[PDB]
């Protein structure tokens, strides 16, 4: 067995009209009331486009989605509207369809993003540690609205270096938690799937996002993104484990009565751990204190249970100065 060490009874105690999402009727507004401006980017689940709200003539962001299930587009609609004002939650602002084809798009608030890819590199020590800080308040409200993301990952958060905003977008994967209840691991990216899911522990929680976010911290501070560059779900196992070591990954597959499978624990092998100080270098010098280090290290635990939880993760000193100036 296994259960979330906090807001493990969120949605037990809220009524089915939170959580049982296949019971949502859908209101779509008019889809003329949004018209393109420029494609910003594409996926495997939709088509992305900055657009233009008619009527207010405010920027907007238009997600047009390829062929879906009604039961999961119910759900990203559900949750989105959960969290709604909820502290760095993109915003979803309207869901229309094409007459014709059916087509769905739903409309988000527009945030002037730049590429990570681009944008990370510039990032002082206070950047990194003020967004971090900022992303760590969207996890922990929507595991408090007893959410979980499953999918955190840079190219998930949008940010306006310029203001300085930042948002935890595409919900496509988030689900509700409940106690005891065994979900799939088919998800997250490769690059930030936890161990839970690698190993097909189902009964995961809330600590598979601290995972993903560590992921993501970890490439930040030593500037190698993706931290772990793997290339299918056994060799992102095989990465952990040249890092972390692989006592830590028996102890933890003892500890959930887990069995790897023959071929994949063929190739993890055996792995001392690294220290993460062996990742220091000249281009990341300045990025990686001692905090930084310790923080790092309290995310990126095997045991999911082990690692921090959101809130926990914000109280951490590394933040300090962070939260210093916002209590101002
Ligand atoms: C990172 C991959 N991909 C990029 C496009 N996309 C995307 N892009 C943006 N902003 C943006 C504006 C100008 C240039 C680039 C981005 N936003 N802004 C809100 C949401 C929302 N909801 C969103 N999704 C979805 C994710």
């Amino acid at each position: 067995m296994s259960k979330a060490r906090v807001y493990a009874d969120v949605n037990v105690l809220r009524p089915k009209e939170y959580w049982d999402y296949e019971a949502l009727t859908v209101q779509w507004g008019e889809q003329d009331d949004y018209e393109v401006v420029r494609k910003v980017g594409r996926g495997k689940y939709s088509e992305v486009f900055e657009g233009i709200n008619v009527n207010n003539n405010e920027k907007c962001i238009i997600k047009i989605l390829k062929p879906v299930k009604k039961k999961k587009i119910k759900r990203e609609i559900k949750i989105l509207q959960n969290l709604c004002g909820g502290p760095n939650i993109v915003k979803l602002l309207d869901i229309v369809r094409d007459q014709h084809s059916k087509t769905p798009s739903l409309i988000f608030e527009y945030v002037n993003n730049t590429d990570f890819k681009v944008l990370y590199p510039t990032l002082t020590d206070y950047d990194i540690r003020y967004y971090i800080y900022e992303l760590l308040k969207a996890l922990d409200y929507c595991h408090s609205q007893g959410i979980m993301h499953r999918d955190v990952k840079p190219h998930n958060v949008m940010i306006d270096h310029e203001l300085r905003k930042l948002r935890l977008i595409d919900w496509g994967l988030a689900e509700f938690y409940h106690p005891g209840k065994e979900y799939n691991v088919r998800v997250a990216s490769r690059y930030f799937k936890g161990p839970e899911l690698l190993v097909d522990l189902q009964d995961y929680d809330y600590s598979l996002d601290m995972w993903s976010l560590g992921c993501m911290f970890a490439g930040m501070i030593f500037r190698k993104e993706p931290f772990f560059y793997g290339h299918d779900n056994h060799d992102q196992l095989v990465k952990i484990a040249k890092v972390l070591g692989t006592d830590g990954l028996n102890a933890y597959l003892n500890k959930y009565r887990i069995e790897l499978d023959p071929q994949l624990e063929a190739l993890v092998g055996r792995h001392s751990r690294k220290p993460w100080l062996k990742f220091m270098n000249a281009d990341n010098q300045h990025l990686v204190s001692p905090e930084a280090i310790d923080f790092l290290d309290k995310l990126l635990r095997y045991d999911h249970q082990e690692r921090l939880t959101a809130l926990e993760a914000m109280t951490h000193p590394y933040f300090q100065q962070v939260r210093a100036a916002e209590n101002s």
